[PDB]
């Protein structure tokens, strides 16, 4: 079934850096990998689909001046995709969620949002839905998520 739309919500900026790592070896945060691939239709793992994301930083915060926590990639040659990041913070009135917009080539962007297991303000957030839930478990220092994205496209 095909990665439901959300909102885009107060925060998005246009033009962000090609980036695959949203942090640097400074950056305050519990550690958090998130990577999986974008299927299309047929469980074709799809090639050179924009992954646009963006999110809160460790306190809850979103850069509005700059570009932090802010960058897009392109899934490589067997779908797969990679975000370097760290946990973002409860920002008031939403659940823990990380902003991404997805766009296969010459198709129209979707805007969505991924979630994280176990957060209390699930129960309490409409904008949370399950299909869009990261699996998330404890590698290491941080926390290691997947998401497999399917897209309507052949
Ligand atoms: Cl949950
Ligand atoms: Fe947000």
């Amino acid at each position: 079934d095909p990665t439901p739309d959300q909102m885009e919500g107060p925060y998005f900026k246009p033009d962000s850096p090609p980036r695959t790592s949203l942090v640097t070896s400074s950056t305050p945060g519990v550690p958090l990998t998130v990577s999986g691939y974008v299927f299309g239709r047929a469980c074709k793992p799809l090639t050179g689909v924009l992954l646009d994301f963006w999110q809160a930083d460790t306190g809850g915060a979103y850069d509005m001046t700059g570009f932090a926590f802010r960058g897009h990639q392109f899934t490589g040659a067997d779908g797969s995709f990679t975000l370097r990041t760290i946990v973002p913070g409860l920002y008031p009135g939403r659940t823990r969620h990380i902003h991404v917009k997805a766009q296969a080539p010459g198709r129209p962007v979707l805007t969505t949002q991924l979630y994280f297991p176990g957060e209390p303000r699930n129960t309490t957030d409409a904008l949370f839905d399950p299909a869009l839930l990261m699996n998330v478990r404890s590698a290491g220092p941080g926390r290691e998520g997947t998401f497999d994205f399917v897209l309507d496209v052949a």
